[PDB]
């Protein structure tokens, strides 16, 4: 029973101190290994479950740096494709009180394909999760869509974060792709500003509604700094945010989503998966680095209890 | 009104702050840089009074924005740099021997310099236009480039090339071809000494210059690192020596080299004169790391002869 992702790869390069342009020589930090897909996958193997990632990376420090930070932590790199042409992924960050430079797109982590995805590494998968912010191109589509048809065909489980940037909404086939995941979901994770994003319906306790009625099992609705929400035909419940002080915020939904993920790969019911995932967002917003608030299961339930 | 002008890539570099600081590693890293073989070249022209302008594109990002506010400040016309929405400033991150890159050119903004974004209408005044042969990497490339040499041709400019190519290139029979094909519209070839044989069918120096003379270059300026620099013409030839300097970043070395001799030139300075100040350009700018770092002005330049 292997849990497996798919998507970005890509080493972000942090501002040193807030303010900081990006039209001013500078100093910065890095390169860190990131992209929404990796850093789930890292929460899902720190915290003990098996796991695997189909990517692109360039043939270069960069991608060797997200590849060996996988690799050591226990996640399959047999997915990872390394492309010699192509540079890996990159990410500027500065902050204020938040902005980017991105080159995700026309990098290496932008050629992933059906063609990169290998059938075979799929054959034991027995839960597949998609990040909407992986939907930027016909060739990223094609990828996801081979891969969910295959697990989906064994009998798998297909968990989805729409985590899309909502630009992709205006472009019809972006819009029709994330129409496609969701179609085949089983386990829906939208933000609470997310959740009206893919619904025909206005209000999102009928949007909601309507997920489960047209195929999903189960909605899990992340509330930031108010905590998250467990929706399905069977129960519905809530549970309060852990306060804490928040730092980076970037990868908290990444980590909630590998917590949830993990916990119920290792039987947890709802409830206790629920509170797990939350403590584990928690956590993550309290340092610096998109995969640097991941934590493993002693240091969770270590937070819960002080709690 | 006269104008020297120049096509290619711009980007910015992002340099590791430690030698032996790896890419696969977190650590610090300083910039972002103006950078571009073209862009150095570009600055140094118009650092030495020059009027000059370039065509290029960048991204709709801060990386594109520092390499226009430093060419507008020192004077460039910036009217020929597109800026692209859907696109990425190129970029290289570089980490000290060897320099070590991690190049993205070829698929950011560079790379989509297209002979329409070139025009005409900016070329008018045009009368001396330079070519960076590292920027032949695509036909996209190579026909924005040939578009240009045509217009400028048309009103009797002057066609200077340097060709710092990657040598991956001369395997691939296009560009291969493309350049060539420059090589036979050029006024002034300024190889260096590791590329001189290049685009040449003989296998001796001596005889390659022969040639391109022969072709119809006029022209031959040979930069040979910390050894100096040769000219060579029809009528006659002759090089200089190297200033000895404490040498900290080879990268705009060649650029300045060529921004010296083409605006020294422009400003009347015989063979003589100006082979010794591009000279003395290329070795005050590998004193300063940082690729567009160590460019001079006139009177910069004189003054380091001078003393010495
Ligand atoms: N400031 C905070 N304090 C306490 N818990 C938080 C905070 N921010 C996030 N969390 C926890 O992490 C989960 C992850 O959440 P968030 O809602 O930011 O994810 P998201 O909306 O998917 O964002 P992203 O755009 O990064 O994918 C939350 O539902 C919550 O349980
Ligand atoms: N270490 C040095 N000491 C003194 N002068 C130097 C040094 N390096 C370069 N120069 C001067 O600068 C000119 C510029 O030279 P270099 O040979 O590195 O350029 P190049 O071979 O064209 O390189 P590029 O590919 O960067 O354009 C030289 O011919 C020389 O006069
Ligand atoms: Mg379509
Ligand atoms: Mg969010
Ligand atoms: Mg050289």
């Amino acid at each position: 029973s292997k849990v497996f992702t798919i998507g970005e790869i890509l080493v972000e390069i942090m501002a040193s101190k807030i303010g900081q342009p990006f039209d001013q020589p500078g100093i910065w930090n890095g390169p860190y290994p990131s992209g929404a897909p990796a850093i789930f996958i890292d929460q899902v193997t720190r915290l003990g479950v098996p796991c695997g990632i189909i990517s692109c990376v360039g043939n270069d420090g960069f991608g060797d740096i997200n590849i060996h930070r996988l690799a050591a932590d226990g996640v399959d790199i047999r997915g990872i494709s390394v492309l010699p042409l192509e540079a890996t992924g990159s990410a500027f960050v500065t902050y204020h009180n938040r902005d980017f430079i991105f080159n995700i797109k026309n990098a290496a982590c932008g050629k992933l394909s059906a063609q990169h995805v290998d059938e075979n590494i799929l054959k034991d998968c027995t839960h597949f999760h998609i990040m909407g912010s992986s939907l930027f191109s016909f060739h990223m589509v094609d990828a996801v869509k081979k891969a969910v048809t295959i697990v989906k065909a064994n009998g798998g489980v297909i968990s989805f974060d729409p985590n899309i940037r909502k630009e992709m909404l205006d472009i019809p086939e972006m819009r029709d792709a994330l129409h496609f995941v969701l179609e085949l979901t089983d386990i829906y994770m939208p933000s609470e500003g997310e959740v009206l994003l893919l619904s025909p319906h206005s209000t999102p306790e009928r949007a909601i509604a309507g997920f489960l009625e047209e195929g999903v099992k189960e909605v899990i609705v992340k509330r930031g700094n108010q905590g998250a929400s467990y929706y399905s035909a069977n129960e519905q419940f809530h549970v309060e945010s852990y306060p804490v002080e928040e730092v980076d915020p970037t990868g908290a939904g990444d980590c909630f989503g590998g917590a949830w993920i993990a916990c119920r790969q290792l039987g947890f019911d709802a409830h206790r998966a629920l509170q797990y995932a939350n403590a584990c967002g928690a956590l993550a917003v309290t340092r610096r680095g998109p995969m640097e608030g991941t934590s493993r299961l002693m240091e969770i339930e270590t937070f819960i209890q002080r709690h």
